């Protein structure tokens, strides 16, 4: 009965909020209009039916309580509409050259065979009668929906809005992009209000480059301007050099671009999870954006016909709850692109539920363990980002190709490994060296097992160096070189011929300088096995079962023995971890036939991003697609299938 | 006006009927525990009446954070008690006893009865128990209200997991992350959160089998560690000073290389803080860093929230300055990472300010909202922060695939066990350049090495010039592990050989000490070696300076003129040793290729003049991307570092010969 508090309102900020949305059933009128049949087969590039599919996949998902699919006043408690009318032009001439709208203006009046002019002219874009509107309702859509997030109208906005306008260049546009409309929503609320907006990210994956958007704030410091797009400098649409890594921005801008491109389409979640975390989070923190606006684009998903990519709806929903994390709640979320309708439905479905308020879901693949050109294709960016930006300066080392005459004198790298190799393999498994003299080598390369003469069943592993793995520090530049470790990629099978207590050889091979194949290396090989088995195998009478293994490099020396020697008298088996190396193929000499052969019972193992697989001949010869990357990873990994295909080769 | 006004003159006929929507996280609320039994059990005071202070466990610090949340509207109830109408924006939860098969699947019998007994103790006994069992307060009423905090760390976990709230709370007394079954501490009566976390897997292996468990309170939760310490099925991450022993509770499971124990590896995780004094950088930093990668790598069923404030920006024990903003954030982007599988506890927060609005803070994101963005966004953590997270990623691609392929780890595998043993197929490389430049310069010039005999490391890793006794001018070239240039193969980690250009720098001055003939201690530092691995390779190295001057280089039958060539962070330890031990008679010079290290805390310890006579003695150069009086002659130089090298060898050698005129 002692009072200390009555009853009192609650104190929130945020979601009590509805989720605003931009839709329009008269966007879907600017169409393309019947020249070919072939645009039946094409997937009609940009179709208007991008829209209604997400609008289906929305309202009947019970997201919106609707009985028409069309515009009822009720919208329940959760969505706002935003009223777009018809606009000015002003806010176009921010971005745009005059002219160029005076050609959309033409467009109200030409007729047809005009516009047939002006698509043959214009770079992949398309028109119609009834584009006029259409041209200008989606960028004062753009302005009408950030003028309610940034002074939190909504709690967040969303454009399922068409057409896109990230290829309107001021000048004269191609690419099927009217006018701009995130240009000009970025202008026009750093004009209307700098007191509210004060910095804008605009970031982008619709995966054609937005350059039309580039060039609208490429001078400018206030928009961070990041941009991720298949690049593809010809071939695929458009390839500018806008697009290009090197776009840091311009003068005040300088710093304030990034571009990131895609060197091939068919790619997956936790490239676009891995690339997000690293380059759109500390650097969103550190520019210090009011709002960011958040370019889509289904170009770029699963099932999408030309992107072909993997890319789960998942994906899409966590970078959505990251960027509404990023911003306070100014969020415009906007659409671009698209070919398939079916890409769209289960990705907008993922998006819309996390900027209801939910959290996104758990990943269907939690493991894409992302395709390679993502790793070293952000590398030269953050270089050149560190040159202009704290945030990624000193926490990967980076503050802020200088000589290469240095090299005569040098710390020769390659002794002490086999050395090192030579001792332990000397004391633990007590390698012979039994020398191939008469030839040129260093002499402990070329560790035998002694009695190797009454050893019937001889396992030969020829290699190249140990494989060096290294940690580079972070606090000032170099690579920490203790914590370099040595990967010796020999002794686990080395373990297994001993284990069975097999004749094992160990052959050493120094590689080549500077070199994309391994080519003298290549040379030594057929010095060595031409020289091994015309000098002494023969001359052992007391011998069966041999199987050559090559880690890495030189496998056309062994080559060479097959096809240029009857070594199959007393071998049976030839294995290669080839991994990233150069195919070498058995070519057809003395028959096809042993080269038959060699397709029946052979292995070689190479890369998933390796030359091919983007079939081949049976010269080849049952190369095994490998997807755990790595000499080590096969070495270590598939070990048991070594040891159960060759003694199925063996007894 | 238009154009188009589409005549849809009809009943339009409804595509979807009436139903409940397809909505699956929050259309219900928080759920907020809160009894007046925890506000009991308390200390006994012997000489001064001690509520002057309020002790850092207490029965009114639920009562403040539970009124910050009463200033903020959520609560109708004016008597402030645990009553469950508050409006429409959260739901009470009630808490019935914790009963000792509920409690007494972890815990001793001993532990249960023997708090049944100082439930009717004397008060003297209260002191002996309390002075007996060390840190952990006592009073003549315990069983009847030490039920409760483990019952409603049962009780509340229920809600979560029946659905009938999204994610909760649990602010609790006393706390449970330093109690364990045999023996308790840290004021804790039993563990809340293993008894909390436990019971949910038990009472229901029908929906939930992995659980994380996060802990950000300052002291480790080390009865708890131990709790779950081969529990392979529960996750663990705990965040925590480590001080060598001084911070509580300060032993050696409290450190960052436990990964767990037999079954349970890869499901502990430890960060210490070397130093405190951490904002807001170093958590979004780390909360980044290990956290989410291995949390969608993982994904657990259900997250414990071990919630502890004594880090907050204005605490005392914690020393930090980490502001509830930070907190929010942690808060809000942990939402994604589970499906919303969370539950907060109360842990730590001593100050009863920060707990406050740190609390508050994570209230207002968890009640539904993004928190305020970071007040400094050029943040820029202490670069050891960023050194130890760089050690917690480096053996994490042993176990875990989020962390290799990505970080650049997947060459390497750290099951192997790293020595020159075959079942580590992994090797040492600075063992290699030891071993090369060990056979190298002995078919070169003969060159010995030292024994580090009474020192904690392996053999060959220090060398020395044959006869050093006789060796009457001994330059000292004391050097890191060099520095090699290539392309970045940023898959993996491995590196490729033939574009890597290795320099050996330092050798430079060893052939030109040949050229003047003098004597050599090839000293080396491997930065820590990684194997003893609670190291730090500075002061370790300056025992390895006291080594060599109090005990060879005074006792030295012709000794002159020693020179000291540190090259980088191998210079810092003569900022020691020189600061440490008079050596001015018998040094000529002190060289330093800083380049872009930084600078090195001036530790003198003999005379005054140790900085002028150093200041005499050194040329010191530095890079120019560097970009940088008691510091000694701090040259920043123009051509990069190895073009300071051949731009400054010729100045510092001159220096050298123009000692020696
Ligand atoms: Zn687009
Ligand atoms: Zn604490």
């Amino acid at each position: 009965r002692q009072v200390i508090v009555p009853v009192c309102m609650p104190k929130i900020h945020y979601s009590p909020l509805k989720t605003g949305l931009c839709y329009d059933v008269r966007m879907r009128y600017h169409a393309k209009i019947f020249t070919s049949y072939f645009e039946y087969i094409d997937p009609h590039p940009e179709d208007p039916r991008r829209i209604y599919r997400i609008y289906k996949i929305l309202a009947e998902n019970g997201l919106i309580n609707d009985p028409t699919l069309s515009g009822v006043d009720d919208l329940g408690d959760l969505m706002l509409k935003i009223p777009v009318r018809a606009a000015t032009s002003e806010e176009i001439l921010e971005v745009h050259t005059k002219e160029h709208l005076e050609f959309i203006e033409s467009t109200e009046k030409m007729s047809r065979e005009e516009l047939l002019k002006e698509t043959e002219k214009g770079d992949s874009v398309y028109f119609n009668n009834d584009s006029y509107a259409s041209a200008r309702l989606p960028c004062g859509g753009a302005i009408e929906a950030c003028k309610a997030v940034v002074e939190g109208r909504v709690k967040n906005s969303l454009a399922v809005v068409r057409p896109p306008g990230h290829h309107a260049e001021p000048q004269a546009a191609g690419g099927f992009c009217l006018f701009s409309n995130v240009a000009v929503a970025a202008k026009n609320i750093l004009k209307n209000y700098p007191e509210s907006v004060r910095r804008i990210m605009i970031l982008d994956w619709d995966i054609h480059h937005g350059n039309g958007t580039q060039k609208s704030f490429y001078q400018d410091d206030q928009v961070l301007y990041v941009s991720l797009h298949r690049f593809e400098m010809g071939k695929y649409y458009p390839g500018t050099i806008q697009g290009q890594y090197d776009q840091t921005g311009e003068g005040k801008g300088e710093g304030f671009n990034c571009n990131i491109t895609w060197p091939v389409g068919g790619v997956g979640d936790a490239e676009y999870m891995w690339a997000f975390e690293q380059v759109v989070m500390p650097m969103g923190r550190e520019f210090k954006p009011d709002l960011v606006i958040i370019s889509s684009g289904f170009d770029a998903a699963d099932g999408d016909t030309i992107g072909q990519c993997h890319v789960t709806p998942s994906c899409y929903g966590h970078m959505t709850h990251m960027l509404k994390s990023l911003a306070r709640g100014n969020l415009c979320v906007v659409l671009e692109g698209g070919y398939n309708l079916d890409a769209i439905a289960r990705s907008a479905l993922s998006v819309a539920k996390v900027l209801i308020g939910e959290p996104p879901d758990e990943l269907p693949d939690p493991l894409s363990d992302p395709k390679p050109e993502v790793i070293e294709m952000i590398d030269k960016v953050i270089r050149l980002q560190s040159k202009y930006w704290n945030c990624f300066r000193r926490r990967h080392a980076n503050s802020g190709p200088i000589n290469d005459s240095i090299i005569s004198k040098n710390f020769p790298l390659q002794k002490a490994i086999r050395q090192q190799q030579q001792h332990y393999l000397s004391d633990e498994f007590n390698f012979v060296t039994l020398p191939l003299v008469s030839m040129d080598l260093p002499d402990n390369t070329v560790l035998c097992t002694p009695n190797i003469s009454e050893s019937n069943t001889i396992i030969i592993v020829v290699h190249d160096t140990s494989d060096i793995w290294a940690k580079r520090n972070v606090i000032s530049g170099t690579i920490d070189l203790s914590s370099s470790v040595i990967i010796d990629n020999s002794l686990d099978f080395i373990k297994w011929g001993l284990d069975r207590k097999y004749g094992i050889i160990d052959v050493n091979i120094p590689l080549t300088l500077f070199e994309p194949d391994n080519y003298s290396g290549m040379i030594t090989s057929q010095e060595v096995l031409i020289y091994l088995w015309d000098n002494y195998i023969k001359y052992f009478p007391s011998v069966a079962k041999i199987a050559f293994i090559g880690i890495g490099d030189s496998y056309s020396g062994i080559v060479h023995l097959l096809g240029h020697r009857d070594t199959r008298a007393v071998t049976k088996t030839v294995i290669n971890f080839l991994g990233d190396k150069q195919l070498k193929p058995l070519v057809p000499l003395v028959d096809e036939t042993l080269s038959e052969w060699y397709f029946k019972n052979s292995l070689i193992f190479s890369n998933n991003s390796h030359q091919c697989w983007k079939k081949p001949r049976k010269k080849f010869g049952r190369v095994l697609r490998c997807d755990t990357d790595g000499l080590n990873n096969i070495i270590e990994e598939r070990f048991e299938e070594a040891t159960d295909f060759i003694l199925d080769s063996f007894e």
